[PDB]
C-alpha cells in the first residue's frame, strides 16, 4: 500500500467540491459515465491498428451497480483501463491546468455542473461520496486499486481481488444523506436526462 499526497491544485478542487453549497449533485453520474465512454472509445480505436488488444475482453459496455447493504454505487466499464503511472502522476498533472481554469470560471460566474468541460469531471464524485475506490486494469499493466477519502492524500496498491480483464471500476462509498443514488428510478431518471446519447450499452443492475 503506497500513500501519495494530491497535487496542491487537486486537493483545493476536492475541498471546493466537498465544502461548496451545491444542490445539483446528480451531475457526478454524467461525468463518470462520460469518462467510461471515453475509455471505451480509446480501446475501440487501439483495436483497429492492433486487434489483439480485445483479447482481455471483446464486450464494450457500462454497468451501474447499486448496493444498499454496502451503500455503494459502482460504475464498471470494459474500456482501455489505466496504468499505475496514469493513476499516480499522469492524470493529476493534466488536471492541474483544468482545475485552475475551472476555479477561475467559478469566480467568473460559472457553476459546478460545468466541471467536465475542464476535464476534471471525476472529482464531482466527491459531491456524493465520502470515499472513492478505482479498480483498473490496462493491457500493458497489472490490476491496481486507487483509493481516496480526500483529505489531501490517495493510496495505490496492487489489487489481489477478483480479476477484471480490462477496464475501470469506480466504487462510490456514498455519504449517509446521498442514498437516493442507490434507487432505481433516481438512477434511470439521471441517465435518461444526462446520458441519453452514449454510444455503448448502459446496464442498470437490480438488487
Ligand atoms: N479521468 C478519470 C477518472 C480516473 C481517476 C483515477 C484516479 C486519479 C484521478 C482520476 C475516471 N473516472 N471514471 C473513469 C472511467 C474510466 O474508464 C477511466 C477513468 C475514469
Amino acid at each position: 500500500v503506497e500513500t501519495f499526497a494530491f497535487q496542491a491544485e487537486i486537493a483545493q478542487l476536492m475541498s471546493l467540491i466537498i465544502n461548496t453549497f451545491y444542490s445539483n449533485k446528480e451531475i457526478f453520474l454524467r461525468e463518470l459515465i462520460s469518462n467510461s465512454s471515453d475509455a471505451l472509445d480509446k480501446i475501440r480505436y487501439e483495436s483497429l491498428t492492433d486487434p489483439s488488444k480485445l483479447d482481455s475482453g471483446k464486450e464494450l459496455h457500462i454497468n451501474l451497480i447499486p448496493n444498499k447493504q454496502d451503500r455503494t454505487l459502482t460504475i464498471v466499464d470494459t474500456g482501455i483501463g489505466m496504468t499505475k503511472a496514469d493513476l499516480i502522476n499522469n492524470l493529476g498533472t493534466i488536471a492541474k491546468s483544468g482545475t485552475k481554469a475551472f476555479m477561475e470560471a467559478l469566480q467568473a460566474g460559472a457553476d459546478i455542473s460545468m466541471i467536465g468541460q475542464f476535464g476534471v469531471g471525476f472529482y464531482s464524485a466527491y459531491l456524493v461520496a465520502e470515499k472513492v475506490t478505482v479498480i483498473t486494469k490496462h493491457n500493458d499493466d497489472e490490476q491496481y486499486a486507487w483509493e481516496s477519502s480526500a483529505g489531501g492524500s490517495f493510496t495505490v496498491r496492487t489489487d489481489t481481488g477478483e480479476p477484471m480483464g480490462r477496464g475501470t471500476k469506480v466504487i462510490l462509498h456514498l455519504k449517509e444523506d446521498q442514498t437516493e443514488y442507490l434507487e432505481e428510478r433516481r438512477i434511470k431518471e439521471i441517465v435518461k436526462k444526462h446520458s441519453q446519447f452514449i454510444g455503448y450499452p448502459i446496464t442498470l443492475f437490480v438488487e
